[PDB]
Order: C-alpha cells, then sequence, then structure tokens
C-alpha cells in the first residue's frame, strides 16, 4: 500500500462531474472543481484543468493525471506550511501517509488548525492522539474514512485498508 492506492479508495475514480459528500462539483480521484453552485462554472474549471473541451467528462489518464498533480501539491504544500512540516518529518513512512491523506481531503489550511492533535501526533502519544481527532466536524461527517484515518495514525500499520 502506497499514498496512491489509499487515496484512490478513500476518494474512487468518476469519470464524470459529480457532487462529493460537501455537495461541491467534483471528477476524477477526488480533485474538487469549484465551491460555486453552477455546473458552468465546474464545467469551466474542469476545461481550464485538461486543457481541451471536455464537455463535463474525461477519461482515465486524464484523472490519473490530476491525481498525480493533487498528490504532489499536497506533500509540498505540508512541506512549506510552518505548522505541518515539523510534524510530518517527525512521523514514520505510514503515518505520513495518514497526514497527507487529510491534507488532500480537507487542505493545508483545515489541517493546520487541528493544533492539539498536531501537538500529540508530533509527541508520538499515539491513543491521545487518535481520540482527539475523533473530537471533530470531519469524523463527524465522514467517519468511515475518518476511523480509517485515525486507524493509521493510532497503529502505524495499514491495517485499515486491507
Ligand atoms: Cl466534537
Ligand atoms: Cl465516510
Amino acid at each position: 500500500m502506497n499514498i496512491f492506492e489509499m487515496l484512490r479508495i478513500d476518494e474512487g475514480l468518476r469519470l464524470k462531474i459529480y457532487k462529493d459528500t460537501e455537495g461541491y462539483y467534483t471528477i476524477g480521484i477526488g480533485h474538487l472543481l469549484t465551491k460555486s453552485p453552477s455546473l458552468n462554472a465546474a464545467k469551466s474549471e474542469l476545461d481550464k484543468a485538461i486543457g481541451r473541451n471536455c464537455n463535463g467528462v474525461i477519461t482515465k489518464d486524464e484523472a490519473e493525471k490530476l491525481f498525480n498533480q493533487d498528490v504532489d501539491a499536497a506533500v509540498r504544500g505540508i512541506l512549506r506550511n510552518a505548522k505541518l512540516k515539523p510534524v510530518y518529518d517527525s512521523l514514520d513512512a505510514v503515518r505520513r501517509c495518514a497526514l497527507i491523506n487529510m491534507v488532500f481531503q480537507m487542505g493545508e489550511t483545515g489541517v493546520a488548525g487541528f493544533t492539539n492533535s498536531l501537538r500529540m501526533l508530533q509527541q508520538k502519544r499515539w491513543d491521545e492522539a487518535a481520540v482527539n481527532l475523533a473530537k471533530s466536524r470531519w469524523y463527524n461527517q465522514t467517519p468511515n474514512r475518518a476511523k480509517r484515518v485515525i486507524t493509521t495514525f493510532r497503529t502505524g500499520t495499514w491495517d485499515a485498508y486491507k
């Protein structure tokens, strides 16, 4: 298991514009297109993103390309973030995957907001951090995915995904 297979399980793949769990226009492997209510504003961003007239639809390769950019951008945002970088650097390889997953889903800013949990992970207090991570809108809104991520931080293995 790697970051790609992990995210592909949590986000799935859809080749047609769809609405995410928040109701935002998305496509591919969790690639947010826009928070705007308009399907046309979504079709627009989509074509801008791919470089062709897609008319709301893309190919597998196009989805995988967006996915490769988004993972890279997620890592690069963590590395550039003063609050995140030190956490990331302190973590083992599996756990790093768990942080990247949160970042991909909720953005740098959002994760950077879990001050207490971040401190606990840095300190390697596993069980405590799993408990604090669960007290969040994130966990209440997408509980099966949050549990998977949280188990990953708790144990440091891929069990939740196997
Ligand atoms: Cl809560
Ligand atoms: Cl869920």
